[PDB]
Formats: C-alpha cells, structure tokens, sequence
C-alpha cells in the first residue's frame, strides 16, 4: 500500500499516514477573487531563467518532473512576496481525465485543465531537504493551463513522454528553456501554503499567476497516456493527479494587481 490518487489511496485517505493533511496552511485553495486583498507593497516578480540548465525528465509514479541543475544560482526567482533568492529545482504538472478538471488551485471555483508548478527553494537553507523543514523554504510558481491553441514551448516536453511512459523511467532532457512556458503577464495572487503531495509540508509561499497559458487538445491528450504503474504491471493511466481545494482557515490571499 502507498498513497496515490485512486479510490482507495487518494487525497481523502492521506491524513492517516500524514496527519498534517488536516493542518492550518494546506494547499491547494480556492482563490475567491472578490475577497482577495490588493497589496500595493508587493513587488514585481523577478524571474531569471536565461542560464537555466535542465538535466532530466522523470516519471515518479504520480507526475513527471523536469529537473534542473540547482547547484548554483542559474535559474532563480526573486521579488514578489519573497525575501531572498530561490533556485529552480524542478517543474511538474497536474492534469485531468477531462478538459474541465485538472488544476489544483481554482479561481472562483473554476477548474482549469491542468496546472504547472515551478518549484524553487530558498538558498539560505543550503539544500532542498533543509528548505522543506522551514516555513519560508519553498516558493512555487503556479500557472494554469486552458485548452485552446498549442503552446510551442511545451512541445519538446510532450514529444519525450513516450520514452517515460511508466513509473521509474527517466530520460536525458537538456537545453530546455522554461521561459517558453510563461504567460505574457506576471500578475499574481500569493498566500502561505504547503506541498500538495505527501509529505504535505507547510513550507511553501504560493505565487499563482492570473493569466493562464493555452495548450492544444492534442498536447494535453499526450499527458493522459502516461502510466501511474511501473513497466510490466497492469496499466493505470496517469490522470486526475490533483488534490482538491483545502480550507483557507486563518489565511488571506493577496493580489499583486487590481
Ligand atoms: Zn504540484
């Protein structure tokens, strides 16, 4: 037995192995745009991805992860609600079985077809494993995906998924530029939260972009051909790998824009 997204091991079960699932600053949440508070003391995001060095793409049994070299300040996030410098370590997606679901965050109860998470860790803690133990240890940039026109910058990712169909498989994935995954605007909401997968640690500063990117029906369809299972095991399609919205509790969502 292990946690997953099935009927018998899904989000509603996670609290048994990971009690923090019922904690005070769990993610994702519903962003209520009318009760979000505009904060003019919030700065612009500074995204510096021009020296980013992608290494590998991996099917870890619940998503696929594109990994980056985080040994130096190559791809960093600064500004916004953050204090200090956050290094990009990986990005991954959450998606659905149908176009009308897939995102983790929702906006006035609207679900998007998928959600992209660019995960960064605060360099003052020296390594990722130390960072996740701290309340200001990670920053995650969340980007919604809607189905419309194709996203050209996503296609290199889509074309390599056949080679990592099953859990545990990995492929070399160098020279991918994550700047091709960003929307035009960097307007955002931000709130303190958690990882949305076990161990669900409450160490994340969420930065959710307002503007979705559009991908084609064909591109998201390829996501849905991946497998939760390992090679030689019964085929389980990797779909609906999203956690539903959690209670906001004593938190406020702030907006960088009016
Ligand atoms: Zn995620």
């Amino acid at each position: 037995h292990h946690w997953g997204y099935g009927k018998h091991n899904g989000p509603e079960h996670w609290h048994k192995d990971f009690p923090i699932a019922k904690g005070e600053r769990q993610s994702p949440v519903d962003i209520d745009t009318h009760t979000a508070k505009y904060d003019p003391s919030l700065k612009p995001l500074s995204v510096s991805y021009d020296q980013a060095t992608s290494l590998r793409i991996l099917n870890n049994g619940h998503a696929f992860n594109v990994e980056f070299d985080d040994s130096q300040d190559k791809a960093v996030l600064k500004g916004g609600p953050l204090d200090g410098t956050y290094r990009l370590i990986q990005f991954h997606f959450h998606w659905g079985s149908l176009d009308g679901q897939g995102s983790e965050h929702t906006v006035d109860k609207k679900k998007y077809a998928a959600e992209l998470h660019l995960v960064h860790w605060n360099t003052k803690y020296g390594d990722f494993g130390k960072a996740v133990q701290q309340p200001d240890g990670l920053a995650v940039l969340g980007i919604f995906l809607k189905v419309g026109s194709a996203k050209p910058g996503l296609q290199k990712v889509v074309d390599v998924l056949d080679s990592i169909k099953t859990k545990g498989k990995s492929a070399d994935f160098t020279n991918f530029d994550p700047r091709g995954l960003l929307p035009e605007s960097l307007d955002y909401w931000t709130y303190p939260g958690s990882l949305t997968t076990p161990p669900l640690l409450e160490c994340v500063t969420w930065i959710v972009l307002k503007e979705p990117i559009s991908v084609s029906s064909e591109q998201v369809l390829k996501f849905r051909k991946l497998n939760f299972n390992g090679e030689g095991e019964p085929e389980e399609l990797m779909v609906d790998n999203w956690r539903p919205a959690q209670p906001l509790k004593n938190r406020q969502i702030k907006a960088s824009f009016k």
